[PDB]
């Protein structure tokens, strides 16, 4: 069971007053056996499934989740993962791709706002507004494509720049949040090493080499810039009402089982139920039940 994982789990959020190295203090693997942790992370997918189930149902509240990650660090097959387990009317999964022309006329938020889940609703953003204080810093002539951003030439980017968008995406939060939406994220962070060992598997396998693509290896050649952006980001942008979490990347079963164990504990705060049946409704379906048995 989940005895010394509970307090595990609890240091990888990442606390508002808190400062943020990456290499030092945030393992990128770390308890439970991997038959264990598979048997735990089934039942927390069911208990998800439990939990959708009585937030579609009567919810007063929606849920934002959010995932970002370096190349190769699985996240894609954690989203998938965990929805195999939803419901697909309660649950919608955006991943967010280069802006189209239209995006790129609209405010960096605003392809984001527009895609919000509903109430009794879990929005899951694969990829998400994080991506304006990740790739766009690492790349600011991307931001020369965004007619909203006031910026004409990469020299005018600098920490104020930076700053300024961190307040902008913290109180877009905080409106949701005040708003009925539970917001959680999470950050997948792998290894260098366990990245370049992932890379060089998908290029020796016909089964995934179709699908690799050589470009990830600039982002790759980018790692420390990332890093910084990386550490930047949760250094700013995680407050208690809307936290950041590092989850350990290089062992697949345990991101994945620390994530359904984060999503479940963070949800069973909102002490959901299901529908009561009334006096009055049941008087109802047992009438029905005598129609039924009355039949001809
Ligand atoms: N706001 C943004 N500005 C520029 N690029 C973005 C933005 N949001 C997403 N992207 C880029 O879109 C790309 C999506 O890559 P893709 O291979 O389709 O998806 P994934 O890697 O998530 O499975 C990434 O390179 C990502 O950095």
């Amino acid at each position: 069971d989940f005895s010394k994982l509970s307090k595990y789990v609890e240091t990888l959020r990442v606390k508002p007053k808190q400062s943020i190295d990456l290499k030092k203090d945030f393992d990128t693997d770390y308890m439970l056996t991997k038959e264990e942790g598979e048997e735990l992370l089934n039942l927390g997918i069911s208990k998800l499934s439990e939990i959708q189930e009585k937030l579609y149902a009567s919810g007063t509240k929606s849920v934002l989740i959010v995932f970002q990650a370096m190349d190769a660090a699985g996240k894609d097959g954690t989203v998938k993962h965990i929805m195999t387990g939803l419901n697909p009317q309660g649950v919608k999964v955006t991943s967010f791709k280069v802006p189209s022309k239209i995006e790129l006329s609209h405010d960096y938020l605003w392809r984001h706002y527009v895609a919000l889940p509903a109430t009794g609703e879990i929005g899951i953003f694969n990829r998400s507004h994080y991506e304006n204080v990740l790739v766009t810093r690492v790349h600011p002539e991307y931001l020369l494509s965004e007619q909203t951003s006031g910026v004409t030439a990469i020299e005018q980017v600098n920490q104020k720049f930076w700053d300024k968008r961190f307040q902008q995406i913290n109180n877009f939060e905080q409106h949701i949040s005040e708003n009925g939406t539970i917001v959680l994220k999470f950050f997948l962070h792998v290894s260098k090493k366990e990245q370049k060992k992932r890379f060089i598997e998908r290029i020796e396998l016909d089964t995934k080499n179709w699908k690799f693509s050589t470009g990830d290896l600039k982002e790759r050649a980018h790692w420390k810039d990332y890093r910084n952006a990386y550490e930047d980001m949760l250094a700013n942008t995680s407050t208690k009402q809307a936290p950041w979490f590092v989850i350990p990347a290089d062992d697949k079963w345990f991101t994945r089982l620390l994530i359904a164990e984060i999503i479940c504990t963070e949800l069973e705060k909102l002490n959901l139920t299901f529908p009561t049946v009334s006096l009055e409704q049941k008087a109802e379906l047992e009438k029905a039940k005598a129609e039924l048995v009355a039949e001809k």
